[PDB]
């Protein structure tokens, strides 16, 4: 016969740690629940409370029964996991033999789908499978517990004999996350979304001197607590995954380059008449064509590929390349969240005319909003690129001095006449304050990529608007009124003073 007795393991499941934002606020907390086991041995023993059993569980009579039934043999079975602590005290309390009870825990989103996509969530396992959940499921996660259990012949619990192993919790978690923005660009980008009939968008908003990610939104999204019937689409964190061609909005890199090169200057002028530039059989053609000489500046507001070809060619393709890998395009952002994508900035020994042209104004290099916010901040923080961080920064890191603080300077001065000056980016104008950003065109998406206050840089900001169907309330490029009420809002609630003083 089996012994007469057997010390049997049961695992203590650990706390999983709390999430905040950066303010405190929760985002993520483990919920007390109860999960009741049995051994069939002794259930069979008291078929005639099987009904009020299965029904305390909320399951089927006959289902019920029929599983224990095919579960005779065993000692051990859960009966049901995650049920309310409420809940599981009414069951306990029907005293059915053979019923047991572990105490676990089970996740709760107090803000929703607000950041769903950032915090992520948890598996039935109280595992990460999404976004912060995932990126720091063993911090979080803590180690079970093990204790020890004297069972009988038949497998009847006799007594606890010891644990021995106790649970380590899970560790505590603030994000880099300001839920007062994460709440206004979601709502923002919610609305441009439908005010545009777009299929989807995203939202990254960073503090440039911490590298600190303090908004990062997408739509669709979804509500993390009820998950019953949500579509992949809408779990997707596209600003994390999503990868583009980013077109217009990587000319003011392949402008730093120019003017580290010490062949440019911003009062130079490129005839781009026109608006084609014939390179063999490849013609680069500007989407607008009513040009003949633009100044440097002049090239971004129009948004001239010829233009920005030009200086290329004249600088060469390395020193572009160059100024773009050390921003980040296309390059590993550090931050470990899994399955996020690298996009690819490609490389050459000898850059071809055409690849050479098209890397210039950001065709042939494709990135993601998160890496094109981060190489913003870059140019915003006087060419001092932070690592990026999903977390609170406290004791800000060095950065890569990557473009030298006099070209950062006189590049953000440029970005502000896009945004300010006559034919600029009119609806990206940011009441109160001067901002400094470039559009561009990624079936299409429409971007803008700015940051504020243009003088004295504070915010980056990126705004992805997927596939809009629909014609919103002001003309002009879809993504730039968003970029401008996100932006209005996010210095103020970060008491960021104006920078339009009147000539002080």
């Amino acid at each position: 016969q089996d012994p007469a007795r057997s010390v049997r393991h049961i695992a203590i499941p650990a706390h999983r740690g709390l999430i905040t934002d950066r303010n405190g606020e929760p985002l993520a907390v483990s919920t007390p629940v109860t999960t009741l086991w049995a051994n069939p041995k002794e259930l069979m023993t008291a078929k005639e409370r099987w009904p009020q059993l299965a029904a305390a569980l909320g399951q089927d009579t006959k289902l019920f029964a029929d599983r224990i039934e095919q579960n005779a043999e065993r000692e051990f079975i859960y009966l049901v996991r995650g049920l309310t602590p409420e809940q599981g005290e009414g069951v306990i309390a029907l005293k059915v033999p053979g019923v047991y009870s572990i105490e676990e825990f089970r996740r709760f989103y107090p803000a929703g789908e607000v950041v769903a996509h950032a915090v992520g969530f948890t598996d039935v396992d109280d595992r990460g499978r999404e976004g912060i959940e995932l990126a720091f499921d063993e911090w979080l996660a803590g180690v079970p517990g093990k204790r020890q259990v004297l069972k009988d012949r038949r497998g009847r619990v006799i007594k606890d004999v010891q644990v021995t192993k106790n649970a380590k919790p899970g560790k505590t978690l603030a994000l880099s996350i300001d839920l007062r923005l994460q709440y206004l660009a979601h709502r923002e980008l919610r609305n441009a979304l439908l005010e545009n009939g777009a299929k989807a968008g995203s939202l990254v908003i960073m503090d440039v001197k911490t590298g600190e990610i303090l908004a990062m939104t997408n739509q669709p999204t979804y509500n993390p607590n009820n998950r019953r019937n949500l579509q992949p689409a809408a779990m997707r964190n596209r600003a994390m995954i999503d990868v583009f061609e980013p077109g217009s909005t990587v000319k003011p890199f392949s402008m730093s380059a120019a003017l580290a090169s010490g062949r440019w200057k911003p009062s130079d002028i490129v005839d781009v008449y026109p608006g084609t530039l014939q390179i063999g059989r490849y013609t680069i053609r500007d989407v607008s064509r009513n040009s003949r000489q633009l100044d440097l500046t002049g090239i971004l507001i129009k948004s001239s590929n010829v233009g920005i070809s030009k200086i290329a060619f004249d600088i060469g393709a390395e020193s572009i390349y160059s100024v773009m890998q050390q921003v980040g395009l296309g390059q590993d952002t550090g931050l470990g969240f899994p399955g996020e994508r690298v996009g690819n900035l490609p490389n050459h020994r000898k850059w071809p005319k055409a690849e050479t042209a098209t890397l210039a104004y950001g065709y042939g290099l494709s990135v993601t909003a998160i890496q094109l916010a981060h190489a913003y901040a870059a140019l915003a923080n006087d060419g001092k690129s932070v690592p990026l961080s999903m977390t609170r920064v406290d004791r800000v890191p060095d950065g890569v001095q990557v473009i030298s603080p006099e070209v950062a300077s006189t590049v953000q001065g440029m970005l502000q006449q896009v945004v300010e000056a006559q034919g600029g980016v009119f609806r990206a104008q940011v009441p109160g304050y001067h901002a400094a950003g470039k559009s561009g065109t990624a079936a299409y998406r429409s971007l803008f990529a700015g940051f504020a206050p243009a003088t004295d840089p504070r915010i980056a900001m990126v705004v992805v608007i997927d596939e809009p169907s629909k014609a919103g309330y002001f003309g002009g490029l879809v993504s730039a009124p968003v970029f401008s009420k996100v932006m209005a809002g996010a210095l103020r609630l970060m008491n960021v003073p104006p920078d339009n003083l009147p000539t002080a």
